[PDB]
């Protein structure tokens, strides 16, 4: 369970000194990355999230307008063009407010949930980088919710359900939730903080979540929730966050017309469920020790012949499986069946179809699994129906 | 047919002076963008392309090693960290060679086709920017093919079929193909250029392509093909390119073991079919004048009630359509049916389901189209089956 070693073994990705802290996603690693996006997008559709894409760099004046310049100028890559200074974005938050600021918003547009798979960059010191855990370039399952003060409870509830629903898919059921203590220096009136804290307390009680408080001084712009998961080694990984913001929407001139026809500043909720998706892939790689679940496996099926007679039967089978949506490969090499089955077992391919002369004549296929289990000859249509169920259900275990 | 005006009318995207030449993709514009990616990925799977993701910035030493530094340093955004200079990538080519350089390659790995939806940036002068046509940040349907000299014909054939197959999906059937004349200053032996030119000439003859030559001096690293399409206004848009490269793989120390067991440098083919996908969306926006085909339309169906009695019937219908994969919205507003049908017609929603008291009791739905055609009451299952066919076929016209 070392994601850097398994990543090299499975040809998932690589890094080199020319771009420290930035991942070269290979084909198989990118397949895992994109399958994660499909999973998140499926959850986004459930909770009615927009998906947007912001610009990678933005004017340094805009970043100074947010107030994040002074606090995080060290971590921000800077670039220039035509006597103007630009910042490679370390966060997606101001860009979403820019999209929100387009057009007039009323209360009828709230809550407005805006998600983005935003590529962000941070100038982290090189000595602190490690694999996919600590990088300079990363993609967050980020989203921001624009809502009234009244909707804070209902929106935090949805984030809470999202965290537990999503972590459970991967097998993470032990979750520790920590709440933040309000600092001395804070933005926003005390009554605003008091009302929002009641919203958070009611939401956490509603979901029956035992929560602890954190010794850290907490964020100045709002109350913060952090979700930590535990992998099969009982290792704690902090991935989720729900951060309230009373500062940024006021700074970036965001507003909406309320029911009373009065100009109001929306409440802004920052939330990520998995956090850094590169980091989450590394966590998943160590969690499964390379035995990725079928829906996450880069190559899900390999079909092999025994000799060249079955080689054309294999090619039809590969096409029939590929049309069914299965990520399949054909192994027609001039190696005998024990060699290929072992090699694809070592590469963690979930299923392995053996096509002998009996298999060609029967119309069936001989099925082996990467754990060495022999499921015997099965109907080709039956095989497809079972993997499709395993893929669509995103099941954690095989047949 | 002005994509900037239609983009504002349909809330597709926006741009602001804080990030000149970079697009804020709104939800509906991002839906078109992502649907284009799915279309390209479907074509990638047909031709057995890998999909990878490279780092956004790379060491300036690596860029100087390519030789693109001296020619294109002006157009490249530069940034630094820890006394080292980095370049925000304007091209995906060197990053793919880096991924190719991982692991030992043999001739049995060739041809190796490597595609990437790579976000690239160029420091284009601000006065030259225009909408999505001329931007600083763009995403290309880029790919690179690593192959032997012998495979150049078969690979150019696949690129040629890809260009015509993909342009035809959008209704672009008039295509002008231009070939490049070899310059005085060139990289690679004359015999290499002579053999590759024969490969290109045979490939273009094979597909029966009438081609012209270009007065431009042509690329120094290899022969170049450019594909121009014509929209419904008979306007020429140059989108596709197939560029041969004898220079870069040798520079970046790329190699493979041949059949003769000799260390050889692969031939590199750069190819993009649509080119800048932001630019292609703008072309598509003007081609359809906002009447996007059903598979490309941001919102494909709107269901409306006449009064609150049908409001709960509409919500079930919206869910049943959404589970079927249709991008659908519910319009339960307190406006009468003529108001809503007109508003969604003005917003170019392909289909429009009207749910009266007759519709609730029958189990059917009243169907209108954005062209004003009345298709009458239809079965809800029948409606779903027809849009699914229209979406999956990517048909250019409605029922
Ligand atoms: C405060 O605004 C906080 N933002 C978030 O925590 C946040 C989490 C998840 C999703 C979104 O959209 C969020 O805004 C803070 O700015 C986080 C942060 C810390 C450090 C740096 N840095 O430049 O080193 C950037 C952002
Ligand atoms: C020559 O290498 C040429 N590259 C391409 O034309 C190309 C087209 C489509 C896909 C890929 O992967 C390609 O490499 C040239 O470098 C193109 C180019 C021109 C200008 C600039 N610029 O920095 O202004 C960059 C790239
Ligand atoms: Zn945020
Ligand atoms: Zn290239």
């Amino acid at each position: 369970r070392d994601h850097r070693k398994i990543g090299k073994q499975l040809d998932l990705y690589h890094m080199q000194e020319e771009a420290p802290g930035m991942v070269f996603w290979h084909n198989d690693g990118w397949t895992i990355f994109r399958e994660l996006e499909v999973f998140v997008r499926s959850k986004l559709k459930e909770y009615q999230y927009q998906e947007v894409k912001g610009p990678f760099m933005m004017d340094r004046v805009l970043w100074e307008k947010t107030g994040h310049w002074d606090n995080y100028k060290d971590a921000m890559f800077t670039t220039s063009s035509e006597n103007r200074e630009y910042c490679i974005k370390p966060m997606n938050c101001p860009g979403h407010v820019q999209i929100f600021n387009q057009g007039l918003k009323s209360y009828r547009d709230l809550p407005l949930r805006m998600a983005e798979f935003g590529s962000c960059h941070r100038n982290e010191p090189s000595g602190s980088l490690h694999g996919l855990m600590r990088v300079r370039g990363f993609t967050q399952d980020d989203a921001h919710i624009f809502c009234t003060e009244e909707q804070i409870r209902d929106e935090v509830n949805g984030c809470i359900r999202l965290v537990y629903d999503m972590y459970s898919t991967f097998g993470f059921e032990k979750i520790v939730v920590k709440l933040s203590t309000r600092p001395e220096k804070r933005i926003g009136s005390d009554e605003m903080w008091d009302r929002a804290e009641a919203d958070l307390a009611v939401a956490l009680e509603e979901n029956n979540i035992p929560f602890e408080y954190q010794l850290g001084e907490g964020a100045f712009r709002g109350p913060k929730i952090e979700f930590t998961l535990y992998d099969c080694l009982d290792r704690a990984w902090q991935c989720g966050t729900v951060q309230l913001d009373f500062s940024l929407p006021s700074r970036l001139s965001a507003s909406y017309v309320g029911e009373d026809n009065e100009r109001k500043v929306p409440v802004m909720i920052h939330r990520a469920i998995l956090g850094s998706m590169e980091r989450f892939i590394g966590i998943l790689t160590e969690e499964f020790a390379g035995f990725f679940p079928t829906w996450l496996a880069p190559v899900q099926v390999v079909i092999m012949n025994i000799t060249d007679s079955q080689s054309e039967y294999v090619n039809e089978l590969t096409q029939k499986l590929s049309n069914a949506g299965i990520r399949v490969k054909a192994d027609l090499r001039n190696e005998k069946i024990g060699f290929k089955i072992r090699e694809h077992t070592l590469r963690r391919v979930p299923y392995m179809l053996v096509c002998g002369d009996k298999e060609v004549e029967s119309g069936k296929v001989a099925v082996r699994t990467r754990r060495g289990k022999d499921l015997g000859s099965m109907d080709v249509n039956e095989v497809i129906e079972k993997l499709q169920q395993e893929i669509r259900s995103r099941s954690l275990k095989q047949l």
